């Protein structure tokens, strides 16, 4: 994020995955350890996490992503975005938590939260 992009393309690619919901590819943006605030329940790692995901989204008639905030900090973007999936006029709500890490040029996301 330097001017004389890359959370654009983030947000992106992140769109273009949840768009097809193949929950494998939502399984390899997750952190090992992300953590899944479900309603009531709180779910852990890849696999939970994907399946919440993917249910979410292959309901959905629309998604859309809008960044909340975003901290840039030696060589680490951490980012809060909040996904909104309507479905018959009625809007669901993810935040996600996630961090992109420029030397391995991996986005994970570590915690989700419904809403």
């Amino acid at each position: 994020l330097y001017f004389q992009d890359t959370a654009r393309k983030i947000i992106k690619t992140l769109l273009d995955i949840m768009r097809e919901g193949d929950e494998d590819k939502l399984r390899d943006q997750m952190d090992p350890n992300v953590r899944a605030d479900v309603g009531d329940k709180t779910v852990h790692g890849r696999e939970h996490a994907a399946k919440f995901l993917a249910h979410i989204v292959k309901r959905a008639d629309h998604i859309s992503i809008t960044l909340k905030s975003l901290h840039n900090h030696n060589g680490r973007l951490r980012m809060q975005a909040e996904v909104r999936i309507v479905h018959n006029g009625r809007t669901e709500r993810v935040t996600l938590e996630m961090v992109f890490r420029d030397h391995n040029g991996k986005l994970l996301i570590e915690r989700m939260k419904y809403g």
